[PDB]
């Protein structure tokens, strides 16, 4: 037990996912697979439950505090010319994900069925009627419901509040505001406990999870899965390549000597999996330019927990291949929303410990494919089975966008 | 931007409302109303949106803090006999507002129906069956729905165990207690700091909602406010000869030469459309009488802010002209539950400062005719719309309330 | 009014009872039924509708409390044992009393129908489903709706995060932590607060109740509730006998011995119907043993408010009599939901005033027969009415249920 928990959990996570995959395709080979489905299957949806528990106190307490804890006049000009960048190249992210995952059409052909049915669609509302649902109605129902967007937008506007009474001038007010602030970090730290004791549980349930998609499945799974993983990588490139190379040679910084010196810390990300286990490394090639430490002493840990592309990529194409494995039809306006809420997902779980977990988590839960359904798990495992070589490649990315983001500041300064 | 935030708001929105009339009736003449209905409401559909969404937070906190903040000992035997008198007479309001709305029948005779259908009624239960639904079975189910009256109840009876937990004899509990009643303090001035801002959007939606009504309809609608603002002043004139008048004279007060002398300060309500910009004017005419200084000089800012009148008669017959318009037919049991609810609001909502929309929003939530449905928002855009003429009516009322309720104090002691 | 409340509660509730039976049967006798439905039963309801709203935030802020109050290392291993050994005594309970009725069978026979239709049960999920859902999807959705086991479960997972929390080495989130614990705390206490007033309105709605009940029925209710009070004592004593009788003879101490020596203050229990106010009593017999200070000085006041196994074994008597007067047949997976339940019943709601009626309460939410269901209530109410005699045993069986706990803990230190 004690030895268990002592290791590194992303580690146990890993090798929990290579002992999942080999022992359900034997078993799904040998044909015991009923027994999996009756016996192994509940220690997987347990662990799916576990993840749909966090992920409504989190989006409400952290981003409170979050937009609570901002100064528009304290974060200077270079820090909101940086995060105009982020947010503006995350949702191109987003939508160069859509585009790649609208070309390669992955999970399409699969009609997957669970429980003996396939999954039934809601009906989707036009675009003008989306937009004036993210305001909520009600705020506490729009807690006791599940309404990502319409309770992101009221912690933004509770957050902002606070921050506007913090400062006032009578006492009272403040003593209450302040207290107000205080108990929503505690409950923002308490979620920050749960989810660093459900990542320990994590290597079982996704054992299960996957012990039981590809003794179900089998054969066809990796055709599939290394369709998405085309789909990724392609759209991966063509994300450096045309965003990163025409932000930069739009700013006169020439992109070829750019990335051979970038490339001594860049190669790094493709073997850690870590954007943050790379930031020292990643201070000496920011080190390496003409870039002022004013600039590269804040840039790059904010661009290491806000700025993330590669992320916001592939929580567009594996989530198109939710709605292409379960047959649905993703129609514009739940395809825009797929960008409205993955780029302030990445701007709201920043610094959670979950934060790949339920960055996607709060993104099917927006479009209206929740986890608890049994076709939806079925694809979410699939796609966690795969996850390896993709978060590779995402951290490769991820690396990447901080390092073309500070030389155009650098540039303009 | 800065230029437009700087102006005062209730002129800013007057002017919108002006701007939004006669610019909806052109475009509703000239044929255009199409593109209106297509490319404008979106934008009032966002106000009353806006609208919804605070009027949850802030009737739970405020009441909560409120019900908190009182005490009957402290408060002396001439606050708790202006409470009786307060609540007595906002009660008589109501009730007369219904009578004279009943005698009219303003809005009988539209059959409105925006998207193609009429509004369906709900099933009204009986009339014992409301009074055991006043007590939550869910104190947080309650909030979570609407359930205004429901959620009354539970903020009012959780303040006043606030305040018996605040004067007990252990420590630990008292800072308890007193931590749960500044973080709701703080909840509470966060949604007084976010009403702030809406209501600073609010020349934008109100306008976008008169500017599609005015084109939908046209004609009729100025016949159909014409009849309500007829009921409203016909019985707002009833209502201060009638209870005024007899609640005078049963105390010895000669009416005539009360009014006489009241009417240097009553006068300027109808030309300030304020009620607590022309306190430092009924100040003096409550010195002009020979009212002693500790029952003036606490009464009158109590009676600006809890004693509302014409108000409390224009949440009837606008409340009854919603159901009128909608074809919906009002029957006893919610009928006074319109009295129950117009009462507890303006004992509720003392000192906020969107107490005009939120005051009735609480009364059509109550009733079961929420404002997001579409046939809801276009009558709701008539009222606003004849609003300006009947809140100086209602403001003159609202200031004669108080000046007739101090002589009533002063002739007991 | 004040000569009312000064009266003891306990005394107050009970000739209540008296007072309710008598009258109710005589008007029941002499034809008057029809008057008392009409006139007395929205009493009743509004007794059951406070006694539904109390349920919800007391099982969320105690648990949060309570859990967030333990230490491992500081409960001695004593406190650990003496833990064990009581939840283990208690499930023990439940299942023996489910057991003695499953056997007897009372209230089938009695085709209960207030409304003029019987009582229509829900889907029970399968037995793996449930402890799948004990976890929950939403911990907001689970709070606003019942869900008593998926709120219990987050209540205990955040009370451990705090405890996690607040002896850590930064000192904001030890602030956060502090301030968001006594702002649950206060909850609790304010939750506490208002359960000493609803439980003085408890002598109205009691005998309104029973006067609705024994007026409509009568006659076979008498049989149906001596069939419940004989189901009740024969497991009681099969209880006494088989669990402590084993329990004492495993681990050497003679049993005939022991309860001679404890008869002395056992037997105060059977008049007294106070587990707390025998406690003086019972520390005279705890010492009159050879128990040393250490042990009896801590367990006995850890004993009377965990330990409860006549109410355990009343929770599963008293749950099957309303299942089988209703039509309802409890199937297997909600059978065990009530150990599950009335063990952490006990272990959560420890030091309520009102622990008798919402340990009740969210049990038959957790089975799912809510107690606003009209015919629920008029069970609940037979069952309210033979509360008496079953109270003196519970008390008897839960006081000799600490001594013999003491003992054997006392035996093996
Ligand atoms: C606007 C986004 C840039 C403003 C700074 C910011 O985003 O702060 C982030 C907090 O979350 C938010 O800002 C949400 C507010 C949204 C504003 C629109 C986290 O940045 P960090 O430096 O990693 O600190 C972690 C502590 N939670
Ligand atoms: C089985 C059902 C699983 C339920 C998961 C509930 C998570 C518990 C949340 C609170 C526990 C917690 O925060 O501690 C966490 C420990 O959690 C656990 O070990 C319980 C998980 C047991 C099964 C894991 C396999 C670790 O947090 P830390 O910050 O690394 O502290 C290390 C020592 N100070
Ligand atoms: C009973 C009503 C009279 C007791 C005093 C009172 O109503 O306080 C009001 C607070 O709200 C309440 O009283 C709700 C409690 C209902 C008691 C029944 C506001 O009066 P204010 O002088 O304008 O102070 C504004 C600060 N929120
Ligand atoms: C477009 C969607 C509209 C959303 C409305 C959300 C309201 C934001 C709530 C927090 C903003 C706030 O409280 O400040 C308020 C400013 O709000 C705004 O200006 C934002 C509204 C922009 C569109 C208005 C036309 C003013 O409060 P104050 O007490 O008068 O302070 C004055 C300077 N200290
Ligand atoms: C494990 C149960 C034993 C740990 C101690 C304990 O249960 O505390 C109880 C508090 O409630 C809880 O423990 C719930 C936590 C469940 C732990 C599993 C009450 O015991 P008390 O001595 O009567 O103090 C009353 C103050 N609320
Ligand atoms: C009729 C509807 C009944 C509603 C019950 C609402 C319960 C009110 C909750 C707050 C009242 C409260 O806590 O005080 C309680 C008093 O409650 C009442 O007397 C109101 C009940 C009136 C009808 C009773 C027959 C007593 O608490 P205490 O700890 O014994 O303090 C004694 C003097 N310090
Ligand atoms: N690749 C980036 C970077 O590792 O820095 C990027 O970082 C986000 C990030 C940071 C810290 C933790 C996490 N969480 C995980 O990696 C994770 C992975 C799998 C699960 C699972 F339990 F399997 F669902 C849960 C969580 C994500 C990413 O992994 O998407
Ligand atoms: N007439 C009284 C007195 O002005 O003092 C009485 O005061 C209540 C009061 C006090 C302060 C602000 C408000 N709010 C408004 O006037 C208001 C008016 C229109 C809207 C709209 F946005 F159009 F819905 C929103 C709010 C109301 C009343 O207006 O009904
Ligand atoms: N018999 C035990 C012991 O009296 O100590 C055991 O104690 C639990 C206990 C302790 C303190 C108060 C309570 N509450 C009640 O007795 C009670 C009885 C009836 C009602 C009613 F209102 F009739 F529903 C409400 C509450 C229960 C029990 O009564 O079941």
């Amino acid at each position: 037990y004690r030895k268990y928990i002592e290791y590194p959990v992303l580690q146990k996570i890993l090798i929990g996912l290579i002992l999942g995959a080999i022992v359900g395709l034997i078993l799904g080979h040998y044909g015991y697979a009923h027994a999996v489905h009756t016996y192994v299957k509940p220690f997987g949806d347990l662990f799916v439950r576990l993840l749909c528990m966090l992920v409504m106190p989190i989006v409400f307490a952290s981003l409170v505090v979050g937009a609570a804890s901002i100064s528009p006049a304290r974060l200077g000009r270079v820090g909101v010319k940086i995060v105009v960048y982020y947010l503006l190249t995350s949702a191109f992210a987003v939508t160069l994900g859509i585009i790649m995952a609208r070309l390669f059409n992955p999970g399409a052909g699969i009609h997957l069925a669970v429980g003996g049915q396939q999954f039934q669609p809601h009906q989707a509302p036009p675009l003008v009627h989306i937009l004036l649902d993210i305001v909520p109605t009600n705020p506490f129902g729009a807690l006791a419901n599940g309404q990502v967007l319409p309770t992101i937008f009221f912690a933004i506007i509770l957050g902002i509040a606070i921050t506007y009474l913090m400062n006032s001038e009578n006492e009272k007010v403040r003593k209450s505001a302040e207290t107000l602030l205080d108990a929503i970090n505690g409950l923002a730290e308490a979620m920050y406990k749960i989810v660093n004791g459900v990542m320990q549980y994590a290597p079982i349930g996704v054992f299960a999870l996957i012990a039981y998609v590809m003794a179900e499945q089998g054969v066809h799974v990796v055709g599939e899965l290394a369709k998405v993983t085309a789909a990724v990588y392609v759209g991966l490139t063509l994300q450096i390549l045309l965003v990163y190379f025409v932000l930069l040679k739009i700013y006169g910084i020439d992109p070829i000597s750019f990335i051979k010196h970038a490339k001594d810390a860049m190669l790094t990300a493709f073997v850690t999996r870590s954007s943050s286990g790379t930031l020292p490394v990643t201070m000496r090639v920011a080190k390496e330019m003409g870039i002022s430490e004013g600039i590269y002493s804040f840039t790059l840990p904010l661009g290491a927990t806000i700025n993330m592309d590669g992320t916001a990529l592939y929580q567009g194409v594996a989530t198109f291949f939710i709605a292409n494995a379960l047959g649905s039809h993703l129609t514009v306006g739940q395809q825009l929303t797929i960008v409205l809420t993955a780029v302030l997902a990445s701007i709201g779980t920043a610094g959670v410990p979950g934060a790949g977990a339920i960055m996607l988590c709060m993104v099917l839960h927006s479009v209206g494919l929740p986890l608890t359904d049994p076709n939806v798990a079925a694809a979410y495992a699939m796609i966690l089975g795969i996850d390896a070589i993709l978060d590779m490649g995402r951290t490769m990315v991820n690396v990447t966008g901080d390092l073309t983001g500070t030389a155009i500041v650098a540039k303009t300064e």
